[PDB]
């Protein structure tokens, strides 16, 4: 007999939920049938109980289930994502953004989730529509991107449009919450690897349980500055997931050579400044931002081995590292975008 | 900082007490209409799950009293008396707090209780109390009439705090038990100065006698070892003791004054009218659990009072309250009162 006081209450005595309860709350939230009350003591309860890999699973689960799906037969089965939680409250340059770019240009299909700005001055989305990207295609027209120029990206709204409770819920009530984590769980590609991105330390390996749970061969990544990427201020930690287990472990880039940088200088700005950043790094320039971008690129390359793994470690990077940095001192990065440009700009004719 | 959702929802996320004036903002805003239900929501939950404090619900409470329609200047006795809990023990009882209200009454200690119809229970006491034939709908005047010509009035919560309508939806909405379920009985809008209130949730008791210790009240906060918002029968009780400012904990058992144990099930309640039903057999002298459970309670709130003016000593008050609890009902004091005030409430 599932309801609100039932599960809420079982929350509330700080007990984890029973199988089912958290996939009959989200069938509630997802139908419009979840009243703003309901759902907003349902994401505080979850956040403060400390939500599980199964609980977070159910949620992720129902969520994919009223997306919009791409068309048969139009992901590749090595597709990768690149993307985070956002809410890491460092305002940064476009990581993910220009490391999918990167990792793209390698020769790696990316299928990108994302959504605009929360808190930072500029999302993922909103730097790619500054670049000329359209970010509000459909199914079909991302699954074409996708096949003609090695990249497409799902904007969040477009393909969720369910969730629409949720998310207002999510920015009346401002605190970070297990909602934030659904975002990069519930791409409607179902790439099967990604570099996933989380700026909450202690939900991480939630995350990661979910996408083992998946199979998925993904690097779950928080850096040890607060950073929803792979950081070079310092080091970061990553949740490897492989073969359907999760394993912890401490990451240093100065390893590979990596010199330490600073946070303000991966700064960014609005999302012209910060579509600016991403043309000086697709045109060569040097520095920390190329370097954390390599570095990303990298990371989301691994991943993408994982799934055909032998890959050992260290040379899984050192080659990872090799085809980013080739991706865009050959020109491909910089071409690439402009072929991604291009194709958004076809659709009128 | 300037106050705000994020900062404080955060805050109590990260399982933090609040900064002093922090829940009295959020209270404001929930109280003028300027929360959304989200909000409202989210906060109830966060302070729960982070444990309140006695600081941060004397803010609720004190926020909540600010916006509610008082009674008239000098029409509340020094004395007067509460007797009423947080209800949700689970249990679905007899109305014993409104039973024991009405012997206290009838003792000749000025009662003004507060209440509400149930929320999980079958008859809360004002659905037990419209069921005798008392009027549960009168403002402050005629609350305050109630009290100065039969010795006891009732404030129903809706009437007298229309600004919690919004905080009263949310809980009604979410249905889980939160911080907020503590703000009935620390919302008397008559302010009595004395009362016997039960906390179902053990854990919050202490709380609750916390806010009453810094209004300098003489209250027992009590709590039925077997989960009762009432002195229960079947077991000990703890009692949070509040006066001067401070709180004495202690474990009281009423085998001590030599009621026999009875079973939770003897207490049993049911719909209005069967609720309706228990009152007027233990008012008409009928003997039993029911009965032993009612004098219990009201010799709880004779005591209460006895330590506003307080001359007598824990034990010996205990024994002159049982002594008065149990003659108001022999003598037809209680039965006789009840019948005055459905006659006040008929009269217009
Ligand atoms: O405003 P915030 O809550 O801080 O979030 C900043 C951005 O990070 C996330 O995207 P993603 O990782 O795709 O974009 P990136 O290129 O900005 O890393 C999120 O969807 C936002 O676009
Ligand atoms: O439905 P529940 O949430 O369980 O609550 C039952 C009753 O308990 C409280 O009252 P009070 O102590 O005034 O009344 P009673 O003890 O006479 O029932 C509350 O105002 C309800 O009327
Ligand atoms: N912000 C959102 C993210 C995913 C899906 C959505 F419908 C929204 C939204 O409605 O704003
Ligand atoms: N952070 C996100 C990443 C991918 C998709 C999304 F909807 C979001 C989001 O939090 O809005
Ligand atoms: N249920 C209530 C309790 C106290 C005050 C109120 F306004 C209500 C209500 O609106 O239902
Ligand atoms: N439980 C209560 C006690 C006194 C006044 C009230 F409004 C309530 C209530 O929870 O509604
Ligand atoms: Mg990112
Ligand atoms: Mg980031
Ligand atoms: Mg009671
Ligand atoms: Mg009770």
């Amino acid at each position: 007999v599932p309801s609100w006081p039932q599960i809420l209450g079982r929350l509330t005595d700080n007990r984890d939920l029973a199988r089912g309860q958290a996939a009959w709350a989200m069938d509630q939230i997802m139908t419009g049938n979840a009243r703003p009350a309901q759902i907003a003591a349902f994401a505080v309860a979850m956040t403060m109980k400390a939500p599980t890999a199964d609980e977070v699973g159910e949620l992720a689960g129902v969520m994919l289930s009223h997306a919009h799906p791409l068309p048969a037969d139009t992901v590749p089965d090595d597709a990768v994502d690149v993307v985070g939680t956002g809410g890491d409250g460092v305002n940064t340059v476009n990581l993910s953004t220009m490391a999918a770019i990167v990792v793209a240009a390698a020769g790696v299909p990316v299928v990108k989730h994302g959504n605009r700005a929360a808190s930072s001055l500029s999302g993922g989305a909103d730097t790619l529509e500054a670049l000329g990207v359209r970010i509000d295609l459909g199914p079909d027209l991302v699954a074409r991107s996708l096949a003609e120029v090695g990249i497409g990206f799902c904007f969040a709204p477009r393909f969720h449009p369910s969730y629409r409770h949720a998310a207002a819920v999510r920015r009346e009530i401002g605190v970070p919450t297990v909602f934030n984590l659904l975002g990069p769980l519930t791409n409607p590609a179902r790439p099967r690897a990604g570099l996933i991105g989380c700026a909450f330390a202690d939900l991480a390996e939630v995350m990661a349980g979910v996408f083992a749970a998946r199979r998925s061969s993904v690097l779950v990544v928080h850096g040890d500055d607060g950073l929803d990427e792979l950081t070079t201020t310092t080091t970061s930690t990553i949740w490897r997931v492989a073969a359907g287990s999760v394993d912890k472990l401490t990451f240093d880039p100065a390893g590979f050579g990596f010199a330490r940088a600073q946070l303000d200088q991966l700064a960014g700005g609005d999302a012209q400044a910060n579509a600016a950043a991403v043309r000086a790094v697709l045109g060569g320039a040097r520095g920390p931002v190329r370097d954390a971008v390599v570095l990303n690129a990298a990371g989301a390359i691994v991943a993408h081995a994982g799934l055909s793994s032998r890959a050992e470690w260290l040379p899984a990077w050192e080659e990872g590292l090799r085809r980013a940095s080739a991706a865009i001192d050959t020109g491909a990065a910089e071409q690439l975008l402009a072929r991604w440009v291009r194709f958004g700009r076809q659709i009128l004719e």
